[PDB]
């Protein structure tokens, strides 16, 4: 719908460039390596962090298209982001603070 | 409860907003001007926040906000789409603005 395309590509443009910042420190990195660098990052982020992949998240087909674009699947009422790494599967995910 | 709704939205703005600041300023506070003018300018293609320097005294802080940048917390502006972020302890500050939002 038109209210849930606005919002979803707003909430795109506010995470793109943190998801950008992330991923450039992640994709250099081995498995081992990115697991230590999220532990490193987490007591300085209020977003959760964790790394994922189409199998683990589920992806639908429109939202692997996505991927393939570098944009950013946003889910859970705009507060779930998962972005692509590298050209392989593993996965970034990114959620917003939880609420009060 | 809504007589402290402020104080939840800003606290959870802060909340989503101050690991990418860290980050920011991760790269900005080893960097003498020119350097961190550069980072800025190749961070901005990547960027749908707008990001920029700035000081108390082009800011206008007040003394609350100075005192929540004397305990590294962010100050938060403009309908909660404005960060103010200390960077070290020179003057100099990071300043990040959320994108445009949608108007009717």
């Amino acid at each position: 719908a038109f209210y849930d395309s606005i919002v979803e590509n707003y909430h795109r443009d506010a995470v793109r460039g943190q998801a950008y910042s992330l991923v450039e420190k992640l994709a250099p990195l081995d498995q081992a390596g990115r697991q230590r660098q999220l532990e490193d990052w987490r007591p300085h982020y209020g977003l959760e962090l964790s790394l994922t992949d189409a199998r683990q998240a589920k992806l639908t087909q429109e939202e692997q298209a996505l991927l393939d674009k570098n944009l950013l699947v946003v889910r859970e009422d705009f507060t779930e982001f998962i972005s692509r790494i590298d050209a392989g599967p593993q996965l970034l995910d990114i959620k917003l603070p939880p609420e009060p």
